[PDB]
This record gives C-alpha cells, sequence and structure tokens, in this order.
C-alpha cells in the first residue's frame, strides 16, 4: 500500500507512528479540524487497535493502525 501518509504501527507492544514511538501509559494530543486538541492518555496497546482514554470524558477510543497510517488522526507526543 502506498496510500500512507503517516507511517504507523504496533511494535513490541507499543504504538510506533509519525517515525516515533508511544507508551502504553503515553499521554497523547489528538487535533483535528473538527476535533480539539484531545488530552487523551493511552490505557492499552492492542494488536491492530490503539485504546486511548479521554481524561475528560473517561471514555475509550479505538484507532486502528490502518486509520493511522492513511493519516486519519494527527497525534502528538507528550512523555
Amino acid at each position: 500500500s502506498n496510500a500512507q501518509r503517516f507511517e504507523a504501527r504496533i511494535e513490541d507492544g507499543k504504538l510506533y507512528y509519525d517515525k516515533r514511538w508511544y507508551h502504553k501509559s503515553q499521554a497523547i494530543y489528538l487535533e483535528s479540524k473538527d476535533n480539539q486538541k484531545l488530552s487523551c492518555v493511552i490505557s492499552s496497546v492492542g494488536a491492530n487497535e490503539i485504546w486511548v482514554r479521554k481524561t475528560s470524558d473517561s471514555t475509550k477510543m479505538r484507532i486502528y493502525v490502518g486509520q493511522l497510517q492513511r493519516g486519519l488522526f494527527v497525534i502528538r507526543r507528550r512523555s
């Protein structure tokens, strides 16, 4: 697949996105046009999906690896 704007995958149980490593406890900012910078902390890293937890809403947000590779979400790391 060449349709990749961001290189992302899950390696050794950690998130490898934007050529940068993310922890399981990782705090990250998800920002978009129709979505402001969400200060969210990852709760668990799966195989094809990452579970990030909204600090405010306390809900679980499941992001798929493929969606990150297409560049659906812009994730900035804070660690």
